[PDB]
């Protein structure tokens, strides 16, 4: 190793005056630039288009936070040509050189931390700490993948020798692929999905989520200053499925890296399985498609600790997380004690403009607002509404922390991903039943258990079928390197982000023998 | 390690009297066993059916090597139920226990080596050494995967620690899957495709190729004797696409491991990408789909060494190998010298009943014979026939070693996998043109270069785009452990068999954190 | 590793206002609970008895600090049955699970640090820092052994392979044993002696020292909350030798872990060597039996540094340490300079109620007071009393720092462990003679040398025969992991605590071969 061992970027808590002052300055700088226009980034240069996209402030939707160019099929094709042209030489860069490029990008991002956080606050409605955790995670992905990539350097494969021959196996990148990023972690996941494949020699065309095109553009400003060769990374903000569909079904797209809804993920995986006219390979598609995550609490748990972790997991970033606790499974002995504590804590949560650092900002868009409110109506017909369930005053998309009790395990609100501040509480007889209910959903991303009984925790370690399980702590905020992130079942293909194994997905192996 | 380091099983050459005596007795006993009936193997027991399948001797098709039961949808469903029931407990076996079971199976297979080789001679027409290499490779897969599986034992993932927490990541098997094996390596690949997934905790339903159902049954006799728990491995010989289609599209099949034609592989990959009604996961499909492999020879090569390697690569097992040299690319200076030597060597090759240990036995079936002969007719209008090109006298499916020269790079016989004793010779100006022609096919499995020029060899190491490349030696016969086997492009998904990476394909990762 | 690398728990110095405030609050909480009664802990539950034991405050013996139940043979038998019942399943727990249980216990103990320290202050008379070091050491043992235990996980033995066979050697725990703990480190050593054996699969019956039964009970409150399965750890406070003798001589006690006086240690080792009626194994007995530790100072030393280290080593916790400097060996050139400095420092030491954080609290009991005063009388007949040697005013067992000079090397006070604040100074001609005198005792636990001469230090490294040797620093306070603790000769069996080797003592090995 030529750099210090990996360490996670500290998440700013803003408990110091300096931190608060720095954030206020960043917020002012960002809003003073709400009128900025960000073009597409293709072949190492910013390319503008006739049509544009408008990004709004979810805390005040009548306020524009920026505009960007709008990519169509023509621009997607141009980006693909640039990506393949770049791949021809980028794949030959020594891994040490590619890793240093990533490290430079991380250093540049770290120096623009407050700016990016403030952009997240205004563009997607994250409060201060949620914003800082997002940017810190992005930095972590860059730092982690830069180091992990070196573990695959030429020639990395362990093989059995043979007399009179040299047998050498090594990894090579796949080619040019497309990244389809989410709006809930538009800096962190957007960055990770791009730099992971790029680190080992692939080139990428990235389509940011419509609701977060501005912060995505700022991330590309960092890639540009870092010096990635033209074509290695491309930025294509767009409206609708045009760009994404064109690339996913393209015969010359080598791989697809996607994080988003199951609905879209299913279509992408199906399309990737088809041989487009003239295609000369089997496409690889990696998809992370959300979950319906539960936290189980039994009668032996520290009820106050459990309540706190549940509230953080259920309402952090307004519950707009694939890892969010949307189900609370309580055994009979823990039902009343835990529910009472959860309600008392939840009712004290503040909701308002994200920049004022409330416990909850607004949901991301009018469409998201419509979906969450629709699920709330569905919930009133399946469970018992005991807290919230209403839209709050203001143009911003403010929704109150909501809790439904007596929810049947197979109810729609207990099975479908709402992606909003809505928690469904389910009462069960014992721990065995808690596990059965926890596992009975089409998903398997995150899960948690609050209990002091060792046998219950170890039982869950072996039987709570989720990719990321947490005991006596929140189930959100997986840290790069510490907790490989990815799920089972309909939560995706188990592409563990923030783990050594992630990079292997973007490599193929060659074995070369020479008989002397 | 608790066993000796892995070593490849020696391939018998039958040069000693002892080896010849043992082989003659084995061949006689197998022949005297002609007509035997082998049932299906489901849930730890042999289960017969009303309908049956017949396996013929390609060297004398009027002879019935044996018959087997015929599985339908009902039997497939029963096998799937047994496989999932077995998975529940098999996945919990300590890895050391599962690995010892594999080692036992390898010891049992080793003691039945001559019998298995003799069965290959009669059922699929392999001469003696081709048969020995096949069985040796099967033993190698078992020995290799038994050891490789231990490298993934609980808790195998390297993670970054975090204060006040235990963070443990580990691998777990996927579930019950289906294996669709080829007829050309019915002991080796059949075995490898099954024991790899099983070694790490998965359960399998195996469908042998129609032309090799008898030897597949004998491999299952070994699995049964070894003691694999009921349901862990299941044997389902069948006719047509019924069984395979039913399982590949089944909502309860977790993964598909396939080796065969590109036509079938494309259909399987597409089907695996769809969510069958009620399916609760994204299916994994691994496919190895053949190739159009070339050997390049330039003017600096040892022409005699090259000619020998080309003949072995092109005509071994009648060219019925995904790794077979079906293209010979000669630079201008090497054209006449190498072609003259190849023709002289090829015309001396003996062809006849496999039991006689000829250089070439028969092709595997009447349909395969028809297809190869059809391609020969096509080739006559594309290139210049200079050797063979016809069926020989006899009931067996005997085809003479065939050579076409001055073949256009884009001719059908220079692009499509014939899978028969047909070599297409292409004349190019220089090495650069040779590499261009070598890469210009939809495949990328094996390739070779005969040259003394270091710069050409190293150039090919970087640019001859195939998964398994060989210099100054044959391009067939990849050894387990020594040469990870798998290709690029339409040759498949690059699932490298006989390599540590192979087992990772049949595992998913879980990350569990406990905050103390 | 799944947790951060081991680090020693910092020892609180109470130099901050917060630390002092926290201690004062803990002291108040502890004394407000002086009326508490603590039962025995058997089979996962607190079990009370008719008879009780009273624990007194050595700084004010008329004040009761708590009462506990009193175990007899019947309770010892009940605990033994519970321990064996638990062993049957506890031995099968994955090591990772057992280690996590220890880590939980450490976290719980860390959260109750001040409470435990305050209990040590009131129950055994430790001043503030001595109390904090004790609790910190206990936490260290738990953290260290939890990690060290994983180094022995299945299958940990390195063996030579053999053809056609699997040869696997692994460790397994012994069974149920008894722990007999000391009163001088009633949290640290009490904890270490228990959790070490327990971590690798053994079960334990622990008998706390009579003078420290209350703090021992509080440690068990931690074990109970942590969740050790019923029977794994048992608490049996008792009076006299009844409980200890019954268990040590029991045919069903597998091992004995003891730390205490040589008198008792000799009897335990002798008893362990006998086969009790019906016994089916050779008992293992580990004993740490004190010492008569010396610090040598030659004429090249930093006299001020030496004097400070000597005073700390001789009078820390009133000299009631197996590692305490009870002999000061001075070469002629260092005699006057060092003795003068030692006397000036020692005469400034404060003595009084432990809660006021004096340099010295009271000795632990009336019996200890009687013993120390008796040795002081013996000393007046062997050496020259130059400092202290008197009981101070107050009901508390306050004894002044004492120094005898011109002490013959073979005098009783220069050979027998006083375990009180009594230092014997011996003058010698040169370093060679210093080593001879240092080695001429029946013990060999700790020792120290203050010198700047490299040749003298390295000479001592090779010839000062003690298990724990220190150069130019105090000879007490061995840190877990840093300084494996244990001695030679009559100081014990050299069971190095806080070292990887410690756990091996509680394991036996099995070798299993399978011929395939």
């Amino acid at each position: 190793m030529t750099v210090e061992p990996f360490r996670n970027e500290p998440i700013e808590t803003f408990q110091t005056e300096e931190a608060r002052r720095a954030m206020r300055e960043a917020l002012r700088r960002v809003r003073e630039e709400f009128g900025r226009h960000y073009p597409l980034y293709i072949g190492g240069e910013w390319v503008d288009t006739k049509e544009r996209m408008v990004s709004l402030n979810p805390s005040a939707p009548s306020e524009v936070v920026g505009t960007t160019a709008k990519a169509g099929k023509a621009e997607a094709e141009a980006a693909l040509e640039a990506a393949w042209k770049a791949f021809k030489t980028w794949k030959d860069w020594p891994q040490e050189d590619r890793s240093r490029l990533l490290l430079k990008a991380a250093a540049l991002m770290r120096r623009r931390k407050r700016e990016l956080e403030a952009t997240l606050v205004y563009e997607v409605g994250k409060n201060w700490v949620e914003a800082s955790a997002d940017v810190a995670e992005a930095i972590d992905f860059i730092e982690y993948y830069a180091r992990a990539a070196l573990r695959y350097r030429y020639p990395a494969v362990e093989v059995v020798p043979y007399p009179g021959e040299d047998n050498e196996s090594f990894y090579v990148p796949l080619g040019a692929g497309v990244v389809i990023a989410p709006w809930n972690f538009p800096v962190a996941i957007f960055t990770g999905m791009i730099v992971g494949p790029v680190a080992v020699g692939n080139t990428v065309i990235a389509k940011p989520a419509e609701d977060a095109v501005v912060v995505g553009a700022k991330v590309f400003e960092i890639f540009h200053e870092a010096g990635f060769p033209p074509g290695v990374v491309n930025f294509l903000p767009g409206v609708g499925e045009e760009v994404g569909a064109y690339l996913v079904e393209h015969p010359r797209i080598r791989f697809i890296n996607f994080t988003g809804s199951l609905e879209v993920g299913l279509k992408i995986y199906e399309a990737a399985g088809r041989l487009a006219p003239g295609q000369t390979w089997f496409k690889r598609a990696y998809v992370e498609t959300g979950g319906k995550n539960a936290i189980i609490v039994d009668e032996t748990a520290d009820f106050d600790l459990a309540a706190e972790g549940v509230v953080v997991s259920a309402y952090g970033f307004q519950g707009q997380k694939c890892s969010a606790a949307s189900r609370l499974i309580l055994t009979q002995g823990a039902y009343e004690p835990v529910l009472e504590r959860v309600l008392k804590r939840a009712e004290r949560l503040s909701v308002g403009p994200a920049e004022e650092n409330p416990d909850l900002g607004p949901v991301v868009s009018a469409e998201q607002e419509r979906k969450v409110l629709s699920y709330i109506e569905i919930g009133k017909n399946e469970g018992q509404l005991v807290l919230g369930g209403k839209r709050l005053e203001g143009e911003g998309y403010f929704i109150a922390p909501t809790v439904f009790t007596e929810v049947p395990p197979k109810a729609r609100i207990a099975q479908e991903e709402i992606f909003g501040p809505v928690l469904s509480v389910i009462r069960v007889k014992d721990f065995a039943e808690a596990l059965e209910v926890a596992n009975d959903t089409p998903y398997g991303l995150t899960g948690g258990v609050y209990s002091r009984k060792r046998e219950h925790l170890e039982w869950a370690r072996r039987e709570f079928h989720v990719g990321n399980l947490y005991f006596n702590r929140k189930i959100t905020g997986a840290l790069v390197g510490v907790q490989p992130f990815g799920g089972f079942k309909l939560s995706g293909t188990n592409a563990k982000t923030g783990a050594l194994d992630y990079l292997r997905l973007f490599l193929e192996m060659k074995a070369v023998a020479e008989r002397f």
